[PDB]
């Protein structure tokens, strides 16, 4: 799962402009995700149709929890790859 990673951290150093993830984060959502049951690996991050209840369910764990280290992660990691299938 590293050029799942190089990818994003080069690719979000474009879209999000000045906003990327953390290396560290980058490591700690794609594991979450799976748990999670919402993807089966971390290459699913290309996947542009699954993000709607993915997007959705870690705000609400923020919430619930009290939390909000991986949904930031989301958050951003995801305002790349949104502009990436676009473009």
């Amino acid at each position: 799962s590293e050029a799942v990673i190089k990818v994003i951290s080069s690719a979000c150093k474009t879209y999000c402009g000045k906003t990327s993830p953390s290396k560290k984060e980058i490591g700690a959502m794609l594991s979450l995700l799976q748990k999670e049951g919402l993807l089966m690996s971390p290459s699913d991050l290309y996947s542009p149709g699954s993000w709607d209840p993915i997007t959705a369910a870690l705000s609400q764990r923020a919430m619930i929890l009290g939390k909000s280290g991986e949904l930031k992660t989301w958050g951003l990691v995801l305002g790349a790859l949104k502009a990436a299938r676009e473009e």
